[PDB]
């Protein structure tokens, strides 16, 4: 297992505009395109992405070129941040990977607020982590996954995702 593998089970995988949980036009493995309500705007972004008339359609191969230009981008956004890389870097693989997960799909921002859990992590101090992470909106909006992620920074292992 790995970021990829994990981010994509997380994602799923469509080929054709769709809106999020939080009803925002997205395609592709999680790759969000507006915040605006308008679809037009969502197949203007979409083809300016993609560098063609799209349509609202792409093929595997484009969704999987978005996914990696995304999941180097969060891991750049991680680096770039002073408050976020320490972090990062005191952390194994297992748990850096659970980082970027969040940073996936919420941002810096929606990553910045969870200072208090991330001092935790920081420490090592695993089960009052997991309990803090789960006091969220993150939490409450998106239950099974906030839970798969949780379980990963509990437990450095795989297991939620197995
Ligand atoms: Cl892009
Ligand atoms: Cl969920």
């Amino acid at each position: 297992m790995n970021i990829f593998e994990m981010l994509r089970i997380d994602e799923g995988l469509r080929l054709k505009i769709y809106k999020d949980t939080e009803g925002y036009y997205t395609i592709g493995i999680g790759h969000l395109l507006t915040k605006s309500p308008s679809l037009n705007a969502a197949k203007s972004e979409l083809d300016k992405a993609i560098g063609r008339n799209t349509n609202g359609v792409i093929t595997k191969d484009e969704a999987e070129k978005l996914f990696n230009q995304d999941v180097d981008a969060a891991v750049r956004g991680i680096l770039r941040n002073a408050k976020l890389k320490p972090v990062y870097d005191s952390l194994d693989a297992v748990r850096r990977a659970a980082l970027i997960n969040m940073m996936f799909q919420m941002g810096e921002t929606g990553v910045a607020g969870f200072t208090n859990s991330l001092r935790m992590l920081q420490q090592k101090r695993w089960d009052e982590a997991a309990v803090n992470l789960a006091k969220s909106r993150w939490y409450n909006q998106t239950p099974n996954r906030a839970k798969r992620v949780i379980t990963t920074f509990r437990t450095g292992t795989w297991d939620a995702y197995k």
